[PDB]
């Protein structure tokens, strides 16, 4: 049985297990993102977090946004991690939800693993769940698939379930991915480990691409709150 041993609400403010990144990281958060991340971007209202992607120069960017990780503050080995989002439509915007190994300060990216649970881009339909990882041979690696999703504008529980044998992916509780990582197969054995959260949005990038229809910002990406059960 799942027994719920995290969350954040988001009740009145961000809670205390959160740390916001800032910049551009190296080559755009390793994507050719356009956005310089702030901590001003991202803020409580109504009982969601609100991360808001702004045209705003900045840095020298001309957009704004938030990224927020619990890196050194919550991980887990094991669980059915979850939230419940409102998405904002737009060509450049690129949401997700997702986690990382808490090795990564060690093995470095895709080697540590990552668990993209939903990730969206621009107007579509359609939202993604993605793992990625360093394989046997030592090359780069990933694994997905996406879900129809009507009207992403709306709230929606995005999810994955993920034992020592697999990760399933979820919208409003429809599987539409399933990993096999039994016994570290295909080189998975990075995903037997601790992972950390991250909640962001970004503006432009390698796959949502270079153009932005800037007259949907500001953009808001809604979360109602972030929960973690396991078993
Ligand atoms: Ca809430
Ligand atoms: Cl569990
Ligand atoms: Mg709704």
């Amino acid at each position: 049985d799942y027994n719920l041993v995290w969350q954040d609400e988001f009740d009145d403010g961000i809670g205390p297990d959160w740390v916001f990144e800032t910049g551009m990281g190296y080559n755009g958060w390793g994507n050719n993102e356009l956005q310089y991340y702030r901590r001003e971007n991202a803020a409580v209202e109504n009982g969601n977090l609100v991360i808001t992607a702004k045209h705003e120069n900045f840095g020298g960017a001309q957009y704004t946004s938030a990224r927020m990780k619990t890196q050194g503050r919550k991980s887990f080995k094991y669980g059915k991690i979850e939230a419940r989002i409102a998405l904002p439509s737009g060509q450049g915007l690129w949401p997700a939800f997702w986690m990382l190994g808490n090795n990564i300060t060690s093995v470095s990216w895709p080697a540590c693993g990552e668990i993209d649970i939903m990730s969206r881009i621009n107007n579509a339909l359609q939202t993604h769940g993605t793992i990625h990882w360093s394989d046997q041979n030592g090359d780069h690696a990933s694994y997905g698939d996406d879900v129809g999703v009507s009207d992403p504008g709306q709230y929606h529980i995005y999810s994955v379930e993920w034992d020592a044998n697999s990760i399933k992916w979820f919208v409003d509780g429809q599987q539409f991915n399933e990993v096999d990582i039994s016994n570290g197969v295909n080189g998975t054995g990075e995903f037997q480990n601790e992972f950390f959260i991250l909640l962001n949005m970004a503006v432009g990038g390698d796959w949502p691409g270079f153009d932005v229809d800037q007259s949907k910002l500001p953009a808001q990406m809604l979360v109602d709150y972030v929960r973690v059960y396991q078993k």
